[PDB]
């Protein structure tokens, strides 16, 4: 009769739907089914889940398992118009975003969504190439002076004039102590103020996904992202982590930034996107 929400001391019992390669190496996929990153699950039966809708609350929801499911047929739009909709606005977000691994799942979420004005899209999933990465750094920009680099602390945070930077980081992480003892991050400051950053948005064991941006759009195209990137990924080198790094393909400036970094395009996956 509906979808449930599920409690998180139950997310072990959604892992076995987690199958296929693209469905493994997932980092939100599987931050959140492991409790360690914001998300918020719903399935078919809370005792013997054979689908599920797990959504990354920061970045988007997937559906994963049974795309043959009758409660999915039937009340997926009730789930998403309703309890998605309202802790999504309530939260201070406006958008929904659904990203599939199997084609099956598509005709179940376009009648769910059919009357919203929605748009299709498709995420790029890469490959970090370290040795790439470790070539082509040298050619980058290097920072003139009014720009310095500086690890994410809990004093940075804090005293962002703009609560920017705590303001995203709350979409990713349940605390900031979470994110300052499990991922990592830098950010460009200049006059004081953060400018750029590039930080963990999802951990599953050592892999880390990427969220990186230019705040001041004034302050675009001049090599700032590249940097606090550059910085990263060489902590994530000398700390044995996997970085990820995944993009709609019409995002060209991120899709560009990736291919400049060393990440390489290995699939893409269906997206779907409307304003509430
Ligand atoms: C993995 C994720 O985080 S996905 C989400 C990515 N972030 C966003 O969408 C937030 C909004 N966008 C932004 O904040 C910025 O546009 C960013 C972060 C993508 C890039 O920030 P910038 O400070 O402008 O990047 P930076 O100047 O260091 O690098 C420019 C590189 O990015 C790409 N790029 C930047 N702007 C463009 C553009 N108009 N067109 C094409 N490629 C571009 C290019 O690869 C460029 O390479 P170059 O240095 O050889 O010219
Ligand atoms: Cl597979």
């Amino acid at each position: 009769s509906m979808l449930y929400l599920l409690d998180k001391s139950d997310y072990p019992k959604v892992k076995h739907l987690v199958r296929t390669k693209e469905e493994k190496s997932d980092v939100p996929l599987n931050a959140v089914i492991n409790g360690t990153n914001v998300g918020n699950i719903y399935v078919d039966d809370p005792d013997h889940p054979k689908a599920a809708l797990v959504d990354a609350v920061g970045t988007t929801c997937f559906l994963i398992g049974d795309a043959s499911s009758p409660v999915f047929g039937e009340h997926l739009k009730d789930c998403i118009e309703n309890q998605l909709k309202d802790q999504c606005l309530e939260s201070g977000g406006s958008y929904f975003i659904a990203t599939l691994f199997d084609k099956e799942w598509e005709k179940v979420l376009e009648n769910a969504i059919s009357h919203r004005e929605y748009e299709p899209d498709y995420e790029f999933y890469h490959e970090f190439d370290k040795d790439k990465f470790n070539k082509v750094k040298s050619n980058y920009r290097s920072l003139t002076n009014e720009y310095t680099i500086k690890r994410m602390d809990k004093e940075l945070i804090q005293n962002d004039s703009d609560d920017t930077l705590r303001s995203c980081l709350s979409d990713f992480w349940d605390s900031i102590d979470d994110f300052l003892t499990k991922g990592v991050g830098f950010c460009v400051i200049k006059d004081e103020q953060v400018i750029s950053s590039c930080f963990t948005c999802y951990v599953d064991g050592n892999n880390h996904e990427i969220s990186v941006e230019t705040y001041d759009e004034e302050e675009q195209n001049k090599g700032l992202a590249t940097k606090a990137c550059e910085v990263y990924l060489e902590y994530c080198i000398e700390n044995g982590i996997t970085p990820h790094w995944s993009t709609f393909e019409t995002n060209v400036e991120s899709v560009n930034l990736a291919s400049k970094l060393g990440f390489e395009y290995r699939f893409k996956l269906k997206t779907y996107e409307f304003e509430y």
